[PDB]
This record gives structure tokens, sequence and C-alpha cells, in this order.
């Protein structure tokens, strides 16, 4: 997260760090007791998911690390596109739930967010162009763009200096308390106004998300 601030500790209890070789790789959103929604290029080795965290390195009682029983890339995802860029990760067991660890509801109605609406994106992504990695969860509020400016399964938000960036991929874009977007995982210039943030619209994939939650 560029131009954001440190989030309040555990105030976003759905936030997951998707980790490889014990290091934060991507963001995730807890969408059910046993499932974390991230993006597809995060999977691309041994995948783990950290729930209940604010600090990636410090002790916190609500911190739990989980292995992954199954990883489910969207089937139309390809390694060179940002199309269909979602990944469902099934935790080794049900998340121990509580005030720090709790699923966020997700948009099932396929209707765009109103342009100009400020939405919240959070991550342990880089916080400047030198690649500084934050120990603690960051976030920022961002204005959703009209589709004509962004130029149907994608949405854009303002990238004027405030932005999602590397290591925020797979994280949440949340509007009026509901998950609307997942940070795409493709390389892009960050914090340039003429090059908006891109996010996958979960409402577009409502049938696939239910199907995967339903084969459990
Ligand atoms: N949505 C975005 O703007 N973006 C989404 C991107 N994709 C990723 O971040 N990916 C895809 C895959 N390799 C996985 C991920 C990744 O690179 N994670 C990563 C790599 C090194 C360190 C790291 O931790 C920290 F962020 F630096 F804290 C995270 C990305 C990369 C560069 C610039 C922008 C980017």
């Amino acid at each position: 997260i560029l131009g954001g601030r440190e989030a309040e500790a555990h105030a976003r209890p759905y936030m997951a760090s998707v980790q490889l070789n014990g290091a934060h790789l991507c963001g995730g959103v807890l969408v059910a007791e046993q499932w974390v929604l991230s993006a597809a290029h995060c999977l691309e080795g041994k995948v783990q998911v950290l729930l209940g965290a604010h600090s990636l390195s410090q002790p916190e009682p609500s911190k739990r690390l989980y292995d992954v029983l199954r990883a489910v890339p969207h089937p139309d995802s390809q390694p060179d596109t940002i199309d269909h860029d979602l990944l469902l990760l099934q935790l080794s067991e049900k998340a121990t739930l509580g005030p720090a660890v709790r699923p966020l509801p997700w948009q099932r109605v396929d209707r765009d967010v109103a342009p100009g609406t400020l939405c919240d994106v959070a991550g342990w992504g880089i916080v400047n162009h030198a690649g500084r990695r934050p120990d603690s969860l960051q976030h920022v509020l961002l204005p959703v763009l009209d589709r004509a400016t962004c130029n149907e399964r994608l949405m854009c938000a303002e990238s004027n200096r405030r932005d999602s960036c590397k290591g925020d991929s797979g994280g949440p874009l949340v509007c009026g308390g509901v998950l609307e977007g997942v940070v795409t995982s493709g390389s892009r210039v960050c914090g340039n106004r003429k090059k908006p943030g891109i996010y996958t619209r979960v409402a577009s994939y409502a049938a696939w998300i239910d199907s995967v939650l339903a084969s459990a």
C-alpha cells in the first residue's frame, strides 16, 4: 500500500497474509470458515495462510498460521493475463473464529460500485518505490473510477499517489463493508494517476465462488 496508513490492529478481521517460505507473498480475504480468497498469480512450492495478524513478525495471541488442503485457481486463469485472477485456498482446518478473525461478506449482486465511492484496500504490500516492506498491516481509501475512465469483470480505483502495489495482490477492496474487488496480481506501475489500480470484481465470479465453497 502506497500513501496509506497503519491499520488499527485486528480491525479488519478478514485480512489474510498468504505466505510462501514463511514470508508474506500476497494478501487474502477470509470468505468462509475454511476458505481464503486471493489472486491467481500468488499460487504460481508450499502455501501457508496467516490469520489474525497485524504485525507479521511479533507475537499476538490471535495470530494463527494454517497450511492449505487445496488451492483452487480460477480454471480460466492464465499466467500471462490478469483475467479471472482469483484463487480459492482451503485451509487445513476451519479457522478458529473470533473478533480478530472473521469472514467478510462478498458482493453477489452483479452491479458496479457507484463511481466516486471511496473503498478500502488493505495489505502488507510495499509502501514506497524502493520496496520498503511494512511489518504491520497498512490501508488506504480509494475512489472507484467510472468504467469509461478505467478505459466488465474488472474495476478500477484512483492510483494518484495512493494505490495498491506489489504484495497487496489478492487483498480486499471493500465498499460499504462488503467485498467488491480483489487486487490483481500482475506487474504494474503503482501510484501513477494515468495508470489506475486494477481489481477483480468478485460479483462477476459469484457462481464459481459458491461452486468451490459447495464441493467442500
Ligand atoms: N496490483 C499490483 O499493482 N501489483 C500486483 C503484483 N503482483 C504481486 O505482488 N505478486 C504476484 C506474485 N509474484 C506474488 C506477488 C509478489 O510479487 N509478492 C511479493 C514478492 C516479494 C516480496 C513481497 O512482500 C512485500 F510485498 F514486499 F512485502 C511480496 C505487482 C508486482 C509489481 C508491481 C505491482 C504489482
